[PDB]
């Protein structure tokens, strides 16, 4: 994949280039994004709007850390839509990683997740993200067990997850036309670089495949279920809802 690689950490040790040859990333010095690395983070530009400064993945604080403690945790609506209740902490295959933001929250409140990108340029932003997250004295030790990568494509490579997951989360870019949705910087930077997921629909099959009991789909108000597949069980929250899906019940069972 193309993109344009900038180094500011000021550490000539290669870094940047061996991360490229990591992730099969390649240098294009035209490219209307950027991905630059700096001594501490690695982060994701849009070129021609500075004033919109960079953007990267945080486990540890920022906006993740806020809406750990204000967001709702096991109150959120995310939560609620993947069956969170009681002791119930089900293993969770987020199939559109993304930012990390809704996978983190899934596995503050202790569901196991494993997030599926296949984009190389998301895959290396996240991948930063969990190093700096793994490192923290507080959130450190647990991420590593409840919060990992796999870059892959999740209509392809889903089918192949193992052991089999209760939940499988879907969030796949979509369309947005309202300015509103693209008002802060944090989307008008990241659609500029992955844009909306033109297969989108295909993702439900193999989701509900893999799932041994339920598929939850982030959609936003108005927007037409995914794949066209109707549902009546649904989370509405403040701009958006969860579609509800049945998974594939468990064969050999031990």
């Amino acid at each position: 994949m193309q993109i344009c690689l900038m180094d500011e950490t000021g550490a000539t040790d290669g870094a940047l280039s061996v991360l490229a040859a990591r992730w099969g990333l390649e240098h294009d010095e035209d490219n209307p994004m950027a991905l630059v690395m700096t001594p501490q983070h690695l982060e994701l530009r849009k070129r021609d709007e500075p004033k919109l400064g960079g953007i990267f993945v945080d486990f540890v604080g920022g906006a993740m850390a806020h809406r750990r403690k204000f967001g709702g945790g096991r109150g959120e609506a995310v939560a609620k839509a993947v069956g969170i209740k009681g002791d119930y902490l089900p293993d969770v295959v987020d199939a559109t990683a993304g930012l990390g933001r809704d996978a983190f929250v899934l596995a503050s409140v202790g569901c196991r997740v494993r997030m599926l990108e296949r984009n190389p340029v998301v895959a290396a932003l996240l991948d930063d993200g969990l190093t700096r997250g793994y490192a923290d004295a507080d959130i450190g030790g647990w991420l590593q067990e409840r919060l990992q990568l796999i870059h892959a494509s999740s209509l392809t490579a889903l089918t192949d997850i193992t052991p089999r997951p209760q939940v499988v989360y879907l969030d796949p870019m979509f369309p947005h036309r309202q300015k509103s949705a693209l008002v802060k910087k944090e989307m008008r930077v990241f659609q500029s670089l992955v844009g909306p997921d033109l297969d989108a629909d295909g993702l439900l099959e193999p989701a509900r495949q893999l799932a041994t009991k339920r598929v939850v789909v982030k959609r936003p108000d108005y927007a037409p279920p995914l794949a066209d597949v109707a549902t009546p069980n649904a989370i509405v929250t403040k701009g958006h809802r969860f579609d509800i899906y049945a998974g594939t019940p468990l064969t050999e069972l031990e």
